């Protein structure tokens, strides 16, 4: 069958800790006060929470609540533990308390508030440099998580929200990150279709913090080209068939023989064979203003089918494409 993978790094850290830091189904939720907070507007509803803007009436400052539906309402401690343990780390979000919502009868997750800069402006006018500080500053949230023991395994532009005046990120939603474990076989169904490592897409469930840094890329990729979403599959048979259509088909037969992955037989019908492209082909007037010789480097080594020969977050700050970023 599947031959065994395990993350190059970080792997021990859910062994070196203690049991309570990882076995959040032990933990025990203390609940605030649901009458300290007044819902102000809905900002959205995704199929796991609806999100609100909302009032801290004890202190008058601005928070965010997340009050989750009941299919997400299982699943809870997992978030709330997840939350906690990397409460102050580097640019993640502040978990601020955890109330009980009158009304859906489900907990309800109070954050800090971030004003956030519209999302299509950021898109239509961060420069060169702007890509460049904010990809660095998401590096150290994964660095931080991962060190953590964490894996976020939804990271993707709705889930980074910038507050660009204040120079300010912070990596939200944290509802389907999870512990990573050595050898444990995770579920595939993880990330939006087109931010989905090639792990998910072959079906590999002994997958590990890396699928951070695919999703990573693939953020890059649609800012540095103009390209929204970069590689926008039609589903996620054909997810799997426009990421092959740039890296190739040789390289992804390579990855799924290293593991011993058999493809969906659905694949022969739809795969076919596609040289590797050069990221050059990719540039053009439009986008050239945000493309350099470093950022197409460090763009290679996070598209990687191999989920153990990508860029590590750590590793990637210290590439040259983040050497003009004040420090
Ligand atoms: C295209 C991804 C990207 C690549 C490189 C550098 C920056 C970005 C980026 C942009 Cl342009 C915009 C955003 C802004 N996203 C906002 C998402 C958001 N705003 C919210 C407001 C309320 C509730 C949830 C929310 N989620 C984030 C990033 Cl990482
Ligand atoms: C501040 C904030 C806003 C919206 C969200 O969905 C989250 C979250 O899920 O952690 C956080």
């Amino acid at each position: 069958g599947p031959v065994p993978s395990r993350a190059r790094v970080y792997t021990d850290v859910n062994t070196h800790r203690p049991s309570e830091y990882w076995d959040y189904e032990s933990h025990v939720v203390e609940w605030g006060n649901q009458d300290d907070y007044q819902l102000v507007r809905k900002l959205g509803r995704g199929k796991y929470s609806e999100v609100f803007e909302a009032i801290n009436i004890t202190n008058n400052e601005k928070v965010v609540v997340k009050i989750l539906k009941p299919v997400a309402a299982a699943k809870i401690k997992r978030e709330i533990k997840i939350l906690e343990n990397l409460r102050g780390g580097p640019n993640i979000i502040t978990l601020a308390d955890i109330v009980k919502d009158p009304v859906s009868r489900t907990p309800a997750l109070v954050f800090e508030h971030v004003n956030n800069t519209d999302f299509k402006q950021l898109y239509q006018t961060l420069t060169d440099y702007d890509i460049r500080f904010y990809m660095y500053e998401i590096l150290k949230a994964l660095d931080y998580c991962h060190s953590m023991g964490i894996m976020h395994r939804d990271v993707k532009p709705h889930n980074v929200m910038i507050d660009h005046e204040h120079r300010k990120l912070r990596l939200i939603d944290w509802g389907l990150a999870e512990f990573y474990h050595p050898g444990q076989e995770y579920n595939v169904r993880v990330a939006s279709r087109y931010f989905k490592g090639p792990e998910l897409l072959v079906d590999y469930q002994m997958y590990d913090y890396s699928l951070d840094m695919w999703s990573l890329g693939c953020m890059l990729a649609s800012m540095i080209f103009r390209k929204e979403p970069f590689f926008h599959g039609h589903d996620n048979y054909d997810q799997l068939v426009r990421i092959a259509k740039v890296l190739g088909t040789e390289d992804l037969y390579d990855y799924i023989d290293k593991y011993n992955i058999e493809l969906d037989p659905r694949f022969n019908d739809i795969l076919g064979r596609h040289s590797r492209k050069r990221w050059e082909r990719f540039v053009h007037s439009e986008n050239q203003h945000l493309v350099s010789p470093e950022a197409l480097d460090f763009l290679d080594k996070l598209l990687r089918y191999d989920h153990q020969s990508r860029l590590t977050a750590r590793e990637a700050m210290e590439h040259p494409y983040f050497y003009t970023v004040v420090k």
